[PDB]
């Protein structure tokens, strides 16, 4: 029929755009369906934005994390009283807070920067602003909700510098050209306290699952990651090759918000749900770079590449999960199963089943056909 | 009128029957009520298995902790790496996650198995489903949602090994006979790491409260159980003795799904409703096996047995609970109020207040008349 | 327009009232405005009584932190096993969890008590009830609600006794006038274990932040304060002078609900809303004594005191709060921005930007004009 976990990259509407890029924010999953009721704090945000390009100067009444899916950037956080730039390559992730200050710098010179972000707003669910304190095309400065007399005292200063300084729209929107030069000194105090905290690395270490077919990185809350530990959140990122097939499995507890940052592929998710009598169906997407699916816990799935495909993950209610695969060797859950409960469960006696589960030598990712 | 606290076995409604047992789901409380709002994502299960039965292996998206209301069990625990059995008797619990395997042998030979489930769901609020990997007749296997080439190639075997060993339906329904050999084998492994968290006896120290006419245990958000503490819940199990009385009493914090395990009994629950004016309210109840109520923070109480009554009661946010008695000597709340301040609020004087008070000098439980 | 972010006394309602008192309730705020959804389960009460009155024993099923707002009052908590007293000066907090007993004496002989409470409720979002043991012309005894030989057992006395004793309404309602004699004894046990936690001083140190203009104390989620570690929550009290303006400023991830106890200011808060496009709007408001409004995380306001203005700010989504400024030299984020960046998004130089923010060398407070 239809498929609620699959949102294309059409289902993303831009909030600002132009020349020089765009920021489009997904729609909120509750909208869609109310099998995603738990997931309706979470808004995924893409942002495109071309060679020396900058994103201006904001902050979100939501909390957000950001992934770098293509490209090099330069972020900078800002909070009452310190900054910190920070120089991400992709796989690099960086939280920003509520209320925090942040801007985007693309800097590389030939390179379109691809950057993920999920927020997750703290007044409103599911629905969160951006405040810029400059004005322009696009959106006005926050200050000029201030009345006259207020900003004159505030600043120390007639309402005509105010204005001329900080207040008028200076135009080409929130995403701005930059000089080959201001690049250079916007870069020069970046990093390749206070809450502002470093980037990470998710494919830091080694990966948690290895083969020639695929890889999967994870970063889970941790005492190593005591930020994810705050949020109960994890983040993943797989990479399948052209061909493969990564095996029958679900998360466990973890419900996840999948990104594919490159590449193709088909999206197999089996549920059950209600015609009394339970069914199962199944659910499938041509996946395409750009598009989000969700993974609800519990949730078979399986996915193959077409060609190259990478996948950003966004774990929620992830603390104890595990990834539980129903095929291969490794971390194959129908193998625990005691042989004379398989006997009693399936058509097969206990060792054919046995027999027909050990087939498959091979773990988590294989070659599709 | 009628009681929107009360739940009798009745509203269960079976998900899978036969001859051999069945699931009863107790539905959604807020169905009934917007005061259920908090209980919304907690749904009571009923399992009822004849001797020598197994309920096969199923994982769901919930999180789950299992009582054994009455006989004898054996039940298995699996993730992807691993698998444990134990041997449970009444009073007996055991947390099983999200997603992991689980099956359930009634190990008696005569004896029936009643167990009762607290099931929280995990994607959407209040509902969960059961994810079977063999069919039968009331459900397929979920492998069945996977395309033919997706399960070839995770078993390495073509489809028509695999659909006869592991997707035919093979018919019994969801719980089935097992031979007296296969149940000597199935609890071989039995004890009477990974998330598998070993059981716990309700039972197991000296009660909160005890007397002639009833006892209280009680297992409680503790660095002793921290999984209790992780869900911030407690564990209770009374016993009422025919013709006895449970004291007026409330629970300051938590909320509690009590379940009638044994025996029968008549409930008194008072609550503060508005008609501007706010009223007492009595509701009342005639408890039997099966039944469930729910018991909001701060309202007062108290229970009468007919014959000897075991409840067992699932208490969500319950760390600093305070069970607080209205009356006998322990626990009474109203003997901690300043004479002087008895005297301004109650009609009679402080001196005759406290006479009265102390008149009863037993604690908790008394003899009902 | 209208604001919804503005709720004047006007738009309290009093639950009982009478010479002696009167406990007025605001109403939820998600009835008022989706934007309040996160706040639904924070309900303000406001008391006032008149010099030696008691409001009589209660419990709520709602957890309380309750403010001395004006006057000295004597507080009494107690559970089932103890009892504290409290003597409470203007500043003064104190938690009630949900199911103790508390009671309110006003100590002073000419000054009336006012009394802020923010109730969280803990059976139904949004929703609470108080629970009297006594009767009275505004309720009845919640012991009323149980059948006679339930009480007869309970107590071990006759129907007659304990109606006369506890049950009968004694009519001036649930606030009343105490002897001279009455009022020393009940602060006889007064001080100027089991979850009774002892009361905090709002102003207890240094001020956070201190000017010849104003003052802001500040009780932050703590390893010192750990009830307040558990709400997730932050108290803060304010004190801008007559004249002067509380410069441009937000909560980075708390949302506050704040309370005007003295004095008259002017509000304006700006937030970003959807007319697609998204504009700026101000919200104005006439602060005056008894007030309260909504200030919602990252969302710039700044106040204007007319008179003396006290205001009293219960915090939610408090941990790892920073209240940022927008002007001044103190925790000011536009100074943050890096030069360049400060080029390109305002319309003046990065110099220019610089040298008028410089402008202003006080911090947080200034004068008004
Ligand atoms: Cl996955
Ligand atoms: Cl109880
Ligand atoms: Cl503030």
């Amino acid at each position: 029929r239809n498929n609620p976990f699959y949102f294309p990259s059409r289902r993303f509407s831009t909030r600002y755009g132009n020349q020089n890029g765009r920021i489009r924010v997904l729609q909120r999953f509750d909208q869609r369906s109310r099998q995603f009721q738990n997931l309706q704090n979470h808004r995924i945000v893409q942002i495109e934005a071309k060679p020396n390009t900058l994103v201006l100067p904001k902050h979100a009444d939501a909390d957000n994390i950001l992934v770098i899916q293509q490209g090099q950037a330069t972020v900078t956080v800002a909070n009452g009283n310190n900054r910190k730039s920070f120089n991400l390559d992709e796989g690099h992730a960086l939280r920003i807070p509520s209320g925090f200050i942040s801007y985007i710098l693309n800097r590389h010179d030939n390179q379109n920067l691809r950057v993920a972000k999920i927020s997750m707003p703290v007044n409103t669910p599911g629905q969160f602003e951006d405040f810029f304190p400059a004005s322009s095309r696009d959106q006005s400065s926050y200050l000029q909700g201030f009345s006259r007399n207020t900003l004159e005292a505030a600043f120390n200063a007639e309402f005509n510098e105010i204005r001329r300084v900080l207040l008028e729209e200076n135009n080409e929107g929130v995403i701005v050209k930059v000089s080959k030069e201001h690049v250079e000194e916007l870069t020069k105090h970046a990093k390749s306290e206070g809450d502002i905290t470093n980037p990470i690395n998710l494919r830091e270490g080694e990966p948690d699952l290895s083969n020639n077919f695929g890889k999967l990185f994870e970063v889970k809350p941790d005492k190593k990651n005591p930020q994810l530990q705050d949020l109960d959140m994890m983040l993943t990122c797989v990479e399948i090759k052209e061909g493969a097939l990564m095996l029958p499995h679900f998360n466990s507890k973890a419900m996840v918000i999948v990104v594919v940052n490159k590449g193709t592929g088909n999206l197999e998710l089996v549920a059950v749900r209600k015609e009394s009598n339970r069914e199962v169906r199944r659910y499938t997407a041509r996946l395409k770079e750009g598009d989000v699916f969700i993974m609800p816990a519990a949730h078979p799935v399986a996915i193959n590449a077409s060609s190259e495909l990478h996948l950003l993950g966004f774990g929620i209610n992830a603390e104890n999960n595990h990834r539980i695969f129903l095929a291969g060797d490794k971390d194959n859950v129908i193998d625990q199963i005691e042989k004379q409960a398989k006997d009693l469960a399936f058509p097969g006696s206990g060792e054919q089943v046995e027999k027909l589960i050990k087939n498959q030598k091979e773990s988590h990712f294989v070659s599709a056909r």
